[PDB]
DNA sequence: TCAGGTAAGCAGTCCGCG
DNA sequence: GCGGACTGCTTAC
């Protein structure tokens, strides 16, 4: 076995490292690491160390890390650059693991835990920890066991032991329905008192010390609550046993409004799953409660109980403990699906950072680039201070609002990273500048050629062509990984569609799902076998295919996110390689590329159609073009196609055989114009969109920038069994839009695009008539709630008070005095409802914590005073009015001369 | 909402617009 | 009532 680190820390002049040794065993060591830093030196001094610009450096080897840090300070005092890796544990990892790390996840202890705390007087604050911890469930990935620590005796009630037998039984049997597959994995430990529970928990923790520590809100709640509670009962030294090195730090996390505390446990890598989910899922959710996310991710029912959670232990200890166990399992279930832990480990070990640093793209890239440059004995520059300066980004074309019947789209592959590679944009590759013409002049190829020597961006920057910069080199490596995983994702997607087709004609038989790798396109043999399978086996295969697609999505999109993160890091003042010249070189080239190719595609299609000056490109955003294909379809004639799939094939062939070579010629010319190092502008066909053949559907529409809908039949080579709606920006896509309203607006759009005006009018009429029956939560708007205190003029709305904040203030007055009433949390999200005039709440709206039922203290009055009319107009009618006017449709049948009863 | 980036949409407040 | 200046929030990329 090749060795790999688990955790690394600097504590004074020592590195503390936990690691897996050559025999696969977990060990810990203290190393008195002597760091090196660098200073510029005269050419007269023979050296093997050079900075990124090729200037010679002397290496200074320090007696200890404190000496090195002090030297950095004195160098600032003198006014001289202190070069090298100033984060010493990153240098330590680089020296200790001077190879591509291969890690074995089976040896890494991943701990998932959740605690329960009964509190009669509101939310139990982690920084006070004034209430007993009465349950802990702690899952250990190495043991594959759920360790349950259950407090039987508390000042808030004495209870009986939890029953695994009742826990396993169905809810319909009066049981808790703890999943059958974890029942035999539960190790249950009841405790007479809290001191014994906590002492035993620490002994357990010492035996099975987490490397990766996760759960739901563990960083903001569970960890600080456990640490502070132990601290309160036993003292500080005992609480610090949560750290393998007995070192902890209270860390103050600042935001805009804006501060909270966490506990850093040295020698542990905390990856709170809520934060992993927020970074890696690419969702924006109305609520981030575990119940909400679990329901969204797994389609599992909410954990049902009677009364408040503050009385659950006393009234139903059995359910209390079962739900604590289930809470831990649901995070495991989400991860088995999303694979964010696996992703974090992959990224972390690739970069050679503390695993928790994956949350920082700057730290991630700083380490990758340092390791790369170190291999060539090059020396990284010192991070400098920079004022924050705004800079220009992408071009977005203003579309003409309209219906668009036949649409084909194209999108540049990893644009920004591709620009970096093509132009060779890097700190050490800057060759100089050239005199800029207006962007329009480059777009139209009338400007003077920037350089005959160097590779250029239209922002005025020139780059060397003799060798690749470190940024192009390293971005290429991660890009290639992304490309591989996207390949697996798309194959699984295509494979899913094959299964969906078979599900139309399932064989009536008893059989098993096929053992197949869904990351690769099914062979003919597999395809034949699939057509002979039962619906039960096919649905299981579909589930597996979709789980494979999810796994591939996680791996690809977040590698895409990482490489795009490097382009953005160049525009962040804290990045070691911050340079607005390089950040703007990328964005400005991107603007030119889009508009260059818009002109080229327009010219090509005008030529092939035998027309002049017509706009075929209807829209573009950053690196995409949307092309009107009406004229292409019309040249062969609607009536010449057998079915929808026939014209989809035609457009697919047209894109591949005609348009793609034209796009490529256009970009090859642009590459020569800018004298770039390597042509890397690859613009794959994305969507083929249109109405079903023979229908009255409109196919698509745009209302404005970043606001459109398309009926897609093929997306990047995935031919759908059923057409899929691609809706961007519209209210159906916004977490702020009520759930039921998203659903209704989506159906209106479906009818518009697939069936036509009449079908849309029928549905509108029905929804308008029935909507007052919808559950209040389904028709509540959602909003983040920041700056509640600012607009609070005890306790009424101050000047310019936002609508949702007014709602919260209404809520606060209506629950005033109640210690048990759920409190709106600053920075979190609320449901919002309008209130009818003359209501007992004294204002026009009310808001309460999102993902929850409004407290029974006021529920009936809210339900009675809900303004359904205002609700409908604001969330449904107004957006729909926007869709239909853009599409030139009416959602209500206009009067005609035919209106003499007989239609 | 600690944690790479910019562009740009819509809701709402305030208040002008004879 | 619509829209402009402005804040707040949320999306596309
Ligand atoms: N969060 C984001 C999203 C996008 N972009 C920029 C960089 C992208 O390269 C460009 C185009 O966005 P795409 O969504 O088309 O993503 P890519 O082109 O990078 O990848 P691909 O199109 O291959 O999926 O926009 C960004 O800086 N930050
Ligand atoms: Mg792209
Ligand atoms: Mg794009």
């Amino acid at each position: 076995m090749k060795e790999f680190y688990l955790t690394v820390e600097q504590i004074g002049d020592s590195i503390f490292e936990r690691y897996i040794d050559s025999n696969g065993r977990e060990r810990t060591r203290e190393v008195e690491y002597k760091p090196s830093l660098f200073a510029h030196c005269p050419e007269s001094q023979a050296t093997k160390y050079f900075d990124i610009y090729g200037k010679p450096c002397t290496r200074k080897l320090f007696a200890n890390m404190r000496d090195a840090s002090q030297w950095i300070k004195r160098m600032e005092d003198i006014g001289l650059e202190a070069l090298g890796m100033d984060d010493f544990k990153l240098a330590y990892l680089s020296d200790t693991y001077n190879y591509e790390i291969k890690y074995d996840h089976t040896k890494i202890r991943v701990a998932n835990f959740d605690i329960e705390v009964t509190s009669p007087d509101g939310f139990p604050e982690p920084s006070q920890a004034k209430h007993p911890i009465d349950a802990i469930t702690h899952y250990d990935s190495i043991d594959d066991r759920f360790y349950v620590f259950d407090l039987l005796n508390s000042p808030y009630g004495n209870v009986e032991e939890w029953s695994i037998e009742i826990a396993a039984k169905l809810q319909e049997q009066g049981g808790d329905e703890v999943p059958s597959e974890i029942i035999d994995k539960i190790i249950y430990m009841p405790f007479d008192n809290e001191k014994e529970l906590l002492m035993e928990y620490l002994n357990f923790w010492q035996q099975k010390t987490p490397v990766i520590l996760t759960g739901w809100n563990v960083e903001s709640f569970a960890i600080p609550y456990v640490y502070n509670r132990i601290k309160n009962i036993f003292g500080e030294s005992t609480a610090k046993r949560l750290s393998p090195h007995r070192k902890t730090r209270v860390k103050v996390i600042e935001n805009m409004y804006g501060s909270r505390e966490i506990i850093t446990l040295f020698g542990i890598s905390v990856l709170d799953y809520i934060d992993l989910y927020k970074k890696f899922s690419f969702t924006n959710q109305p609520s981030y409660s575990l119940d909400y996310i679990s329901e969204f991710e797994l389609n599992v029912g909410k954990l049902k109980y009677d009364g408040p959670i503050s009385k659950l232990r006393e009234s139903n200890h059995q359910r209390y403990i079962s739900y604590n166990i289930i809470a831990v399992y649901r995070v495991l279930q989400i991860d088995a699906k999303r694979q964010f832990i696996n992703l974090s480990l992959d990224m972390g070990y690739y970069a050679k950072i503390q695993i928790q640093s994956v949350f920082s793209p700057i730290k991630t890239w700083d380490a990758i680039i340092f390791n790369s440059l170190k291999e060539q004995n090059k020396v990284i520059p010192q991070g400098r201070s920079h004022p924050v300066q705004p800079y220009p980004g992408a071009f977005v074309k203003e579309p003409i609002p309209n219906r668009y019947k036949y649409v084909m789209s194209f999108d540049l592959t990893s644009l920004y990273p591709s620009i970096i590679r093509q132009v060779n944009i890097s700190p050490e590759t800057i060759a100089g500048t050239f005199k800029v013409a207006p962007l329009h002049d480059y777009i139209n190829a009338v400007a003077e050629r920037p350089s005959d020597v160097y590779s250029c961006s239209p922002n005025g920057m020139m780059y060397y062509k003799d060798r690749d910069g470190v940024v192009p080199t390293e971005i290429t490596k991660v890009f290639n990984q992304r490309k591989e995983h996207k390949g697996y994702m798309l194959a699984a997607q295509r494979n899913g569609e094959i299964i969906k087709e078979a599900l139309h004609n399932p064989n009536l038989s008893v059989d098993e799902p096929l053992d197949v790798d869904y990351r690769f396109d099914f062979s003919d043999e597999i395809k034949e076998k699939i057509k002979k399978l039962s619906a039960k086996s096919l649905n299981e295969m579909l589930f597996r295919a979709q789980r494979t697609e999810v796994a591939g999505m996680t791996a690809q999109i977040n590698r895409k996110a990482l490489i795009n993160g490097l382009a953005g890091a160049l525009g962040n003042v804290w990045f070691r390689y911050y340079d607005l010249r390089n950040a703007t070189a990328i964005t400005t080239f991107g603007q030119m590329a889009l508009q260059w190719i818009e002109r080229k595609v327009n010219e090509y299609l005008n030529e092939v159609c035998g027309t002049e000056g017509e706009a075929f490109v209807l829209y573009g955003d950053t690196d995409s073009i949307y092309v009107s294909a009406d004229k292409i379809i019309d040249k062969v004639g609607e009536s010449k196609f057998r079915d929808t799939n026939h014209w989809v094939d035609f457009l697919d062939k047209f894109a591949r055989e005609r348009m793609e070579p034209a796009i490529d010629r256009g970009f090859r010319e642009m590459c020569e114009y800018m004298n770039n190092k390597q042509h890397l502008m690859f613009m794959d066909r994305e969507a083929i969109a249109g109405p079903p053949l023979g229908s009255k559907g409109i196919g698509g529409f745009w209302t404005g920038k970043k606001r459109y809908a398309l009926n897609v039949w093929d997306m990047e080579g995935t031919r759908y069994a059923e057409p899929k709606l691609k809706i961007m920006g519209l209210e159906t896509q916004k977490s702020s839009t009520p759930k039921a309203v998203q659903k209704a607006l989506k159906e209106c759009i479906r009818r518009m695009l697939q069936e036509g005006e009449e079908s849309l009018q029928e549905y509108f009429k029905e929804f308008e008539k029935e909507f007052r029956q919808l559950n209040y939560i389904s028709i509540a708007s959602v909003s983040s709630a920041n700056n509640i205190a600012k607009y609070d003029v005890g306790g009424f709305p101050g000047p310019k008070c936002p609508f949702h904040i007014r709602g919260i203030l209404t809520y606060n007055r209506a629950i005033k005095g109640n210690i048990d009433a759920p409190q709106v949390v600053e920075g979190e999200k609320v449901y919002v409802l309008p209130l009818r005039e003359g209501n007992p709440f004294g204002d026009k709206c009310i808001a309460w914590p999102s993902g929850t039922e409004i407290t029974d203290l006021i529920k009936d009055d809210v339900l009675h005073w809900m303004d359904y009319t205002v609700l409908l107009e604001k969330t449904f009618i107004k957006p729909l009015e926007g869709f239909t006017s853009a599409a030139k449709l009416d959602y209500e049948k206009k009067a005609s001369l035919f209106d003499m009863f007989a239609f």
